[PDB]
């Protein structure tokens, strides 16, 4: 049998959130689900929507409704996106990707996962053409990582051995090299 | 013409031998030869056998004979093995092999020879199956040696290029890499 009901994800909109809160992009997934999918009455949608909000973000929702009583939940979410959503230039998406380097004590397979989230944003905002993202991924790994020289021998084969690797192919080759023998 | 007669190998049985003495396993080769092969009279066998003994080991031989006058040289060597021979568990043979690492200023071809004596003992005492000794040899060299990275490139080919190498094959590949160019 399906286990315990799952708690709502949550969001404050604060300049420094609590470590249990989500990104706006993820709270907006839960909110889009509640709006589009749930078989529920409007005031019960609105009480489930309201129950997820904290911080400053809870405080906007009342102001917007009082000034327009005809507001649907589909319209109220459009006001919520303007105040708490995100604005970022093409140049900022591009510069924020290319500046990313491996940290102290971070593993190479941890770095290559962290770096892949930034490459998707830069391809959405048309900063990088989708035609060349697999070449741009390999060039940035060899630029930013602290590769051991047996790993260096393999990545230099992938650079030359036909087309550039996919994400899961590159991630496999890295994992085979990360393992150490005990003493 | 065959040159000067060869001196007897020798054994004390002492807790610290003189540096000219052999292991019991080698003095027992000379003793097994004298017992099985030499065309000689019994009291002359026994005087040649006796002449090789020193330390504490010389002192046992009299006690054993006095208590049983019917003793043959084949029976007297069986008593000698009980007191001076070697006892070692399966677990001690296995642990004593796997713990072996390259020393300060020792060469890689010197290490791979020193390590091969220990692998034969562990396969006699059934600690390591004879089916897999060539795989176990390569895994221990890459674990214990301080390989330069051009040697590392070749041993990583041998690991993948079909079956694992024999002793003399591995020893050839190592020797080709050890040599240096003068200035």
């Amino acid at each position: 049998l399906p286990m315990r009901y799952r708690k709502l994800r949550v969001f404050s909109g604060s300049a420094v959130p609590a470590p249990e809160e989500e990104s706006f992009e993820v709270w907006l997934e839960q909110a889009t689900e509640i709006v589009k999918e749930w078989p529920v009455t409007e005031a019960e949608k609105k009480r489930w929507l309201a129950e997820s909000l904290r911080g400053p973000a809870l405080d906007l929702m009342h102001i917007v409704q009082a000034d327009n009583p005809s507001i649907s939940v589909e319209e109220c979410l459009e006001a919520f996106k303007q105040v708490f959503g995100s604005l970022e230039s093409r140049r900022t998406a591009q510069v924020r990707y290319l500046k990313t380097y491996q940290e102290e004590g971070e593993k190479v397979s941890a770095y290559v996962l962290r770096l892949e989230t930034l490459l998707r944003r830069a391809v959405e905002k048309r900063a990088i053409p989708r035609r060349i993202a697999d070449q741009v991924r390999l060039e940035q790994v060899m630029a930013g990582a602290t590769l051991n020289q047996m790993l260096w021998c393999r990545l230099r084969e992938l650079k030359d051995q036909g087309p550039p690797p996919s994400f899961l192919e590159l991630m496999k080759v890295i994992r085979e090299e990360e393992e150490e023998e005990a003493s």
